[PDB]
């Protein structure tokens, strides 16, 4: 589809057996999701933005479905105020910017 | 242009007669630039990101040219980690997400 930017580009995603709403975020290198108890091993990480850094748990090789487009990659879990789909997964679903 | 997301979507902008690099950021409601001198009146504002809130200077009706496309709108100036072009201006240059 084509998503205009009058409002926040929110879409439904499926991860770890659950449905959620997440932002398609071209400014995000990585994908950051609200706190959730995924299984498996993880590695600590810190990611920075406006306001400073937050601590997150890096899970690798996680499947996410974004508007029916499947994508598997690294997902960070932590106290983010919003679920954020970053470029690591946006590339996998063929997402481009166009003007 | 059509911009893929394997690299950061960085572009050259022209504001206050000065060229800069900025990130096309569909996850930002507003446009936030690193500290710089801009003419005209401004009002203290605050914006929240991944790591909390910062203090910024709000400039309204600022002329800014993005990858050859002109926009006139609100530009926030403050301690952001990177120059970001937010949806308030992405809409003006006709930017959409597509996949
Ligand atoms: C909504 C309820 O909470 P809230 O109101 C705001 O919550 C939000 C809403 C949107 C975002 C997304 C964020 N947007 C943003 O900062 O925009 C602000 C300016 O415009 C305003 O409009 C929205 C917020 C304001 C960027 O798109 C992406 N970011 C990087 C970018 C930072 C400049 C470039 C470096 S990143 O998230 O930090 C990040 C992600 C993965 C990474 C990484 C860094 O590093 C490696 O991987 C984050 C928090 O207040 C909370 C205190």
């Amino acid at each position: 589809p084509q998503i205009t930017l009058w409002k926040r580009p929110l879409v439904t995603i499926k991860i770890g057996g659950q449905l959620k709403e997440a932002l398609l975020d071209t400014g995000a290198d990585d994908t950051v999701l609200e706190e959730m108890n995924l299984p498996g091993r993880w590695k600590p990480k810190m990611i920075g933005g406006i306001g400073g850094f937050i601590k997150v748990r890096q899970y690798d090789q996680i499947l996410i479905e974004i508007c029916g487009h499947k994508a598997i990659g690294t997902v960070l879990v932590g106290p983010t105020p919003v679920n954020i789909i970053g470029r690591n997964l946006l590339t996998q679903i063929g997402c481009t910017l166009n003007f």
